[PDB]
C-alpha cells in the first residue's frame, strides 16, 4: 500500500545509507537516471535489494521479489515493476561482483519502468 | 549485518508459520500495527521470539535479547529496539500464557519504536 511502501522504503534507505556509507545527494539522484560508476552508490543498491529478498550474494531471486512487489508496493507501481522485472530478468546473469550485478539490474529496472521508484 | 537478519529472518518466518499455521496474512499485520487476537497469530509471535532465544517458557531474557539485537540487527535497527526494550522490559511479567506474554511485549515493542521490524 502507499503507507506501507512509504514506511518500508524510509527505513531500508536508513539502514543502507548508514551500511554503505554512500553520499546521499548520489542516492538522490537513482530516481534522476544518474547512474555513476560510484561504488558505494553501486553496493547501497545491492543493500536495497537484498532487503527486499530481491537478490541473494548477487544473483535476483525472481519469484520473491515478485512476492515482495506484490505486497508492499500499491499495484499502480507493483504493475509496471513487474513488467520491467520481466523484461530484465536476466540482464544481470553471470556478474560475479554483488554491487555490480545489482546495479545492472537497477539500471534496466528503470529503463524499462515508467513510473519507476526505488528507496 | 543486512544478510544474516535476512537469511535467518526468513528461516524462522517459515519455520513458525509452518509450526502454528498461522495466516501469512496476519503475520503481515504486524508490521501495520494490527495485531488481531488471534491464537495463531500471538504463538507466530512467541515461536520467532523463542527461536531468537528472546523468550524461554513465556519470560523475556533481557541480556541475551539485548545480545541478540546488537548480533543480529543493524547498528541503525539496534539501538532503537535496545530503547523500546527498555521502556517495555517488565510489560509481561506475570502472565502464564506463553504466547500471551510475547504478544503483550510485541505490541510494547512496536508502540515504543518507530524503526519497529519483525520476521
Amino acid at each position: 500500500t502507499v503507507e506501507q511502501m512509504m514506511k518500508s522504503g524510509e527505513m531500508i534507505r536508513s539502514v543502507c545509507l548508514g551500511k554503505t556509507k554512500v553520499a546521499e545527494e548520489l542516492v538522490n539522484g537513482l530516481r534522476e537516471s544518474k547512474f555513476a560508476d560510484v561504488k558505494e552508490l553501486k553496493c547501497y543498491v545491492n543493500c536495497v535489494m537484498e532487503m527486499m529478498q530481491t537478490m541473494k550474494k548477487g544473483k535476483l531471486n525472481y519469484d520473491a521479489s515478485v512476492k515482495q512487489i506484490d505486497t508492499i508496493m500499491p499495484d499502480e507501481l507493483a504493475g509496471p515493476m513487474r513488467a520491467a522485472l520481466d523484461i530484465c530478468r536476466t540482464v544481470a546473469d553471470g556478474i560475479k561482483n554483488n554491487c555490480d550485478a545489482a546495479y545492472v539490474l537497477l539500471q534496466c529496472l528503470s529503463k524499462n519502468n515508467p513510473k519507476f521508484i526505488f528507496p
